[PDB]
DNA sequence: AGTTCGCGAGTTCGC
DNA sequence: GCGAACTCGCGAAC
DNA sequence: AGTTCGCGCGCGAACT
DNA sequence: GTTCGCGCGCGAACT
């Protein structure tokens, strides 16, 4: 639900930072990168996931929006958790993960600490497939659930809807217009 | 909990949108039509239902409290879920919906995906009757029914506290009215 | 952990209010008697328990600290879940609840919808005692809390206040019970 | 995620505090020597561990840092809960605390209530090894060692960083970090 | 796991009853019906069905096969647990309540105690339900699309002078898996 | 499930039995008074009630059906558990604890160690309300499925007369669902 | 807990039978294979597993131990439940799953309905490796089982399998093996 | 809750053996020296504990009840779990595991692979010290809940028409007014 | 007509 | 496109 | 080793 | 004064 943190940072340390959102200091367990320009009394935002389990809520905290969405892909495998996804950012920037995952590169995987032949190769299997008005509304489409290829019906029949030439019409309103054609 | 964020528009995503309210940046999983009022840097109100699982805690936005209502009333139906809920209000508006459940048109729910005809009807089934379309009356009386009240003992009190000292307190004050009546009654 | 909530009143309804604090509305449920003097646009502050649970988050908010922690007393009892507390201080006020424990008043609490002749003894058995109607009392209760035994609490006391300050005696206290190293 | 409140001391309690976080109380159950500090309508910051329980969510308030890490540190003995880790913290400081650890004092530990022989001896088991010139290189190794790399592999990367350009601890991290996830 | 118990009938009550097989009494929640022919002392086979759950593990007993089939019918439905699904086939026998949903009788379900309008209309909602038919019935419960089934088993239609309706019918399945196993 | 066990008695102890029934050897935790007629050796059967938990199947015997049912009601009693339900059937026979209930003695209940005046309390308020003979039972069984009382005498008595007068309990009870089944 | 099932079957079904042994009729759910060798009225010993959830308790029924233990290697993969699991034992043989594997046939795997080319490549990754001399091998693989270094697993039974032991069972070497691996 | 099994061997293994009891095979994962005289096709009876979990629900099997008991004893120990309780008594015979809980020999629980000296120091601390007619009634009161000085007191007073369960029904009978 | 109680997944994959 | 099937990762230790 | 693995509650009411 | 034992309330019936 937290999507980043920003604040006064309270607290830098290797592994992590405490910045302090409207009175609220939280820890947000951070890569190196990500802690590399926090200094204690200045304000930083950084971009988080929240994780959340039975007995924790925990921020983790990253440089950018790639690395973070890295986080959470990892944190899908079977076997990888919040520390191995961590270790796995900290040892490898988003460019060098996202090259060893297209390359099948379990070499440079079994480099992080925890990460042995049989868990890189479970990555690189679960993440190598899962790493301009039309393509953002049939994506959004099949995002709702409009399965084999039913959003490119429904958004090329919206050709219509630019009388006075809008250019694209916005990707809101080209997706509005689908939907309600869609929903008969 | 959380029944809404505002603040600045950080992202505007296709199915979600980042809003910071006092440093914290709450990614919103939001309709269509609640993200078509969103545009970064500009300040927004997104209405919420925060769904809150053993391993997830997620906020869901809507243009209006009438759609997040709906949405949370989705909810309650068994084999419906927050992607599901997510996906009839991205198809179906909220008078639509509201339609739809009062007609029992089968045939428009099936339009969301994901939707079918077994699911569509466990829908009608569980949301025809839990939906909607002197006041004080009936506010008052729903309100008495809502805390546990029998509707006849909800009547009977209200009724007695709006004929008796009243005729034209506001609907607050007769619930209070009323509420101290039921407590003493023996 | 959320003992207050402070903000805009974003919508007040006959069972909850919307409380906006720092850019976040709050659905706080509460007691018709919080919400009377409740408006939309306003500025308030609600009294509330947050009570969380494996799929829920909700906050419930009471005129005064007093209700709150008679609702929190009221949960504590065995077949007593949030909505039955809530209704019980929806028709009972701090101090009619407070006498009718006191009173094993069984008739006021079947009063309340939900809770019949059973529920109403059961509440009776595990808050009359648990409910009410300088310095050295206080520290003796502060002792007593942290696990120390009534007797040993006494004697640590009037020691250290032969030697005012309700922290510092305690921390005194305290400091004199840790003594055997 | 928590790791401090700070705002209004709205009341000060035996055992708690409520602290007015941008129109947040937030109850925090407090150690006597962290609410000897805090005085109703004074701003005040205190350091939190927040416990999360499938039915509880709570704050515990400390004087600082070194408390609440050194509750935190109870926290992970088993048989030893919140209750007795605050117990703990009320009897004895934090330097008291390190001493009976490293001493094996269990005849002080035993002094807290609810803590018997027992419990102290598992206390002690449990903490004395787990508790607290080049102070660069033991920060970065100890770093290293913390994201899973064994502690020689940990100093041959971290000796190999500061050998070669012998500034801060956590460049020196991200040099050795950077030196650990090259295939080679 | 537990589809029957037999043994000694060491207890008949109005709701249950205790059936000692090899030493160990199981106590079985049965319908009226199924207890109709227990007595004590006797021996009897009670059909049942075993539900667990964290706190406990329970025998539910019925007079047949089709009753305590009626029965994990009845608690697939959400909102019918054990107890409503027992006080259902104590009301309806198995061929009354398998009527009732054919024809939407939302009355008759209503007789039940504890089943209401709501209730009965859920149930109604979810519960609406040689060799060659049994083998592509077979593929169909392993995964296999019926489409795919049916041209599967079709395509066995092989076998000189060994029964030419498609031999026995777990013969037939074997082939059908073989022939889809490529 | 188990609701007795019988065979062999392998060992008796002063809290349990072993029990083998058709080869298993179950451990029967029973009552001072179960235990007395158990011998090593002998055959016997042990009236029973498992406890089932998420870590746990246990079996608790009795020396009767009346002892194991006065076991389960104490169970259903909120702070009272298996332990405690056993030491209050090893201080108090069948018919003194359905004495104690009655009478609601508080007094006797506190003797058994571990039931302190609170939980006596408890104990009495739960179970004093709950722990033509042929009528009786039917309603009671009609009531026990659900009906209502009204509708239970309804039934049977319109059972009990016209073609009765003579017509066992469960025949009755038959008829009387049969007749609660009629639609209208 | 349960390795099989021993009595006269009961019911013979598509998907499963019914095997009654002292008096408690079993469901087995089984492969067609293992369904084909029985007959109503016939007694039977079906090999089985039980797989134990929260709500459910259910037997699984193979033709042999090698069917049920290739049906385990299923079940410990991520995304393979026991309908899964026996849907691939339905359609392959014992050896012929167990050649898949071998040779990485993900083609054939995916003739399994509900497996697609995910779930095929998951199981050959997470079974290729898994799924005189012969008497060291067995007492190796069984102290390494136990938790033994295989290095300090193969020098303890050499010691063993040369001296006292020339010619001397595998079970007898393994508890030599472990006498001399206890000795401090 | 099942403290035996008895009846056919159907398997041996090198870490457990399937028994047939009344129809039903149980895998009973056991000690090596449980193992030893079974044979496939011999009847047996193996000392069980049962370990019921979640998702599981698992026989362990020793030579007595001696070691079943030492099994339980260290499961009860935090971080020892089934199969570090079963690897210890492969490792350690009981009279050898017992001697080591009294010495705190550390050195010996070390050489069970997955014990290490934290391990090790958390059973023994643990597990030493924890662990006719008059000292088992007394027991029995004990263990029922009653206070050390007051099941002497009612024990003692069962001296005046004075079987060890009668002596334990007089000591409850006495203790309950 | 109330107050004990009985009851309690939602997707992303595959066909 | 819908319906079922299916559902950990760290500290301590090799 | 640097890996898959085996493994997992503390409060208070009663007695001490 | 510290081991162990013990641990849930709503929404629909239907009174
Ligand atoms: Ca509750
Ligand atoms: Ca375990």
């Amino acid at each position: 639900m937290i999507f980043s943190v920003r604040g006064e940072v309270l607290e830098v340390a290797l592994d992590h930072a405490v910045i302090e959102a409207a009175g609220i200091g939280y820890r947000v367990n951070a890569t190196p990168s990500a802690l590399a320009t926090l200094r204690q009394g200045s304000q930083a935002r950084l971009v988080t996931a929240m994780v959340v389990r039975e007995d924790s809520m925990t921020l983790y905290g990253f440089s950018d929006a790639e690395n973070r969405d890295l986080f959470l892909a990892l944190l899908s495998v079977s076997g990888v958790g919040p520390r191995l996804a961590m270790a796995t950012l900290a040892v490898h920037d988003a460019a060098a993960l996202r090259q060893a995952l297209a390359d099948s590169d379990v070499a440079s995987l079994t480099r992080v600490p925890g990460i042995g032949k049989r868990g890189a190769e479970r990555i690189v299997l679960e993440l190598r497939d899962k790493v301009a008005v039309r393509g953002s509304v049939v994506e959004a489409l099949v995002g709702l659930g409009f399965a084999a290829k039913q959003a490119e019906e429904a958004t090329d029949q919206v050709l219509d809807g630019e009388l006075g030439k809008d250019g694209a019409v916005a990707t809101s309103s080209a997706l509005r217009a689908a939907l309600s054609l869609l929903g008969k």
